[PDB]
């Protein structure tokens, strides 16, 4: 598992896409559209750059890109953790919005919001799984991993009045 790199600024601060053959491992927040400092493959680093491109600077077009395959070792093995990455990544799309509690019934158990708000914060691709989208029932925005501004700069992103 050779891991390949390469950093992309963004409207959020520069940005670092690791990843190898077999898929994206993650998408870290370091702290005008820009190119990826290192050009050229693996094909997942790649997709994700377009992707990334895309979902801050041509929204309109997000569906179009193919999301990369993942590879880092949380999605290597089941678990609930797991479970609620992927469901969160298949169902919330952009503009939309889901609380802990239904993301939890989603996941298959409607008692264990608590076990998906830490799940969020085992998200190592953040904005492609967008934990980002998952917020309070009373209507709060909610704690994020990386940081409430971030959080909110994302839903206004997509149309919320933030
Ligand atoms: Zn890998």
């Amino acid at each position: 598992c050779e891991m390949k790199r390469t950093t992309l600024d963004s409207p959020l601060g520069k940005l670092e896409l690791s990843g190898c053959e077999q898929g994206l491992h993650e998408i870290k927040l370091l702290g005008v559209p820009a190119p990826a400092a290192v050009l050229g493959g693996p094909e997942p680093l790649m997709q994700c750059t377009a992707w990334l491109n895309a979902y801050f600077h041509q929204p309109e077009a997000i569906e179009e890109f193919p999301v990369p395959a993942l590879h880092h070792p949380v999605f290597q093995q089941e678990s609930f953790t797991r479970q609620v990455l992927w469901k969160l990544l298949k169902v919330v799309k952009f503009g939309e919005v889901i609380s802990y509690q239904q993301l939890a019934a989603l996941a298959g158990n409607p008692k264990a919001a608590r076990a998906v708000g830490g799940a969020m914060r085992g998200n190592p691709v953040p904005i492609l799984i967008p934990c980002h989208r998952v917020v309070c029932s009373s209507g709060a925005v909610g704690n994020y991993s990386g940081g409430l501004a971030v959080k909110e700069w994302l839903l206004a992103h997509e149309g919320h009045r933030l």
